[PDB]
């Protein structure tokens, strides 16, 4: 007989690494906004893998894509051509107007890929002395867990055990200009990299002019504004890019996740020549970066995310979403905020009541979400979900959480 929840759970405790605590609940099939268990039970996706899945699950037209191309050719290494990487490099940069794209797999690789970038363009193009580049970041970032992004970031749990840690990585709090300008006066930073909304950190959106304040003080200092928009871009929030809310062109660009549909690790790195040529060839790049079968994937999910306007659907359900949870008793839930799809809820933790018994009852309740910390609760649906679902998962919400 198949394997119960349960035996689900005991085999990857048995034979798998500990590195992860899931939700109890163990899927089997997913489709569009819903998934399933193997017991068969129904539930609403509130998480859409940190924005991976804004497609939904197994969105058809990607899906055959993959399919389309996995008989065709899937691997040719970067020591060759393939036909299809310069059709999706030419659509991408189109698509968001840089002059050049360079492709990796994963979230963390495009940030590594970043902060190359960063540091060729700073020894080479300003004159930084090697080797004395720094590159700032913001205090609660997440953009991995290689060592170079735990060495950026203020979650013990990212870092703590595993230093010693990279130096050049300057850090300072979010949703700080002055704090950034006091930075940006050492002549040899070469790189600021953000988080238009800090995701993992529990959706911390930063206050109206952050970006465009970053973008005048990344401008007036010569320091090359990366915005890692690997969560928060492809819809998620209501634009193409988070940082369109304020009509902030960053120097880099940061894309994974929904570039795929959840189908295949795809990462993109966007930029000018005058940043990308730093890197000449044989100095950087990955086996499986810009193969052909991710690129027809993502190819596929970008022109799903354009052609079902699924944006501006999220603006206005996210609109719908935040309403609906600010009614909310102030007295249990402390705070809701978020933009577009991505979403966050404050309760009033306390040592018996937490986040994580919340989700349990949601789940129990037929809707998944993960908890931050004790006291964060994620809501972040795909975008393909309909008003009608959108509602009936919040009256799960409700309920759940007035069940208390
Ligand atoms: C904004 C932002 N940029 C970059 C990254 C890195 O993406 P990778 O594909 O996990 O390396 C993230 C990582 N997201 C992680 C959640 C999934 C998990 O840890 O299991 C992010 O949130």
């Amino acid at each position: 007989g198949p394997p119960t929840s349960d035996d689900i759970f005991e085999r990857e405790y048995k034979y798998g690494a500990h590195n992860y605590h899931p939700l109890p609940v163990a899927l089997e099939r997913g489709k569009g906004i819903y998934l399933w268990d193997v017991e068969g039970r129904k539930y609403f996706d509130f998480l859409s893998s940190y924005s991976a899945v804004n497609q939904g699950h197994c969105h058809p037209k990607i899906v055959n894509a993959l399919k389309s191309q996995v008989d065709k050719l899937t691997l040719t290494s970067r020591a060759f051509y393939n036909n299809v990487l310069g059709e999706y490099e030419e659509y991408i940069t189109k698509l968001f107007n840089y002059h050049k794209v360079l492709p990796m797999n994963t979230g963390v690789e495009a940030g590594e890929t970043a902060c190359k970038l960063a540091r060729k363009w700073g020894y080479t193009v300003k004159g930084i002395q090697k080797y004395k580049a720094k590159i700032v970041f913001a205090a609660g970032n997440f953009w991995g867990r290689t060592l170079s992004a735990i060495s950026s970031s203020t979650d013990p749990t990212s870092y703590d055990g595993f230093g010693p840690f990279m130096p050049g990585f300057d850090i300072i709090p979010y949703n700080d200009l002055p704090a950034l300008e006091r930075a940006l006066q050492d002549p040899n930073v070469a790189a600021f990299m953000v988080e238009p909304i800090q995701g993992e950190a529990g959706v911390v959106v930063p206050d109206p002019g952050y970006l465009m304040g970053v973008r005048e003080l990344c401008t007036r200092h010569q320091v090359l504004f990366i915005a890692d928009e690997i969560q928060t871009g492809l819809a998620r929030t209501g634009r193409w890019l988070a940082v369109d809310y304020e009509n902030v062109r960053p120097d880099i660009v940061l894309l994974g996740k929904a570039l795929s549909g959840g189908l295949y690790p795809v990462s993109a790195v966007l930029c000018d020549d005058d940043i990308m040529l730093t890197i000449k060839p044989g100095e950087h790049g990955s086996t499986y970066g810009g193969n052909p079968l991710g690129c027809r994937v993502a190819i596929a999910a970008l022109e799903v995310l354009e052609e079902e306007n699924l944006a501006e659907n999220a603006d206005k359900l996210g609109i719908i979403l935040r309403n609906e949870l600010m009614k909310l008793p102030s007295d249990v839930v402390t705070a809701v905020r978020g933009k577009g799809l991505l979403n966050a809820i404050v309760i009033k933790e306390t040592k018996d009541w937490d986040a994580w018994k919340v989700c349990l009852r949601l789940r129990d309740n037929g809707l998944l979400a993960k908890p931050t910390h004790g006291d964060i609760i994620r809501f972040a649906p795909p975008l393909v979900i309909k008003e009608d679902e959108l509602r009936e998962s919040i009256e799960i919400i409700n309920k759940t959480i007035l069940s208390f």
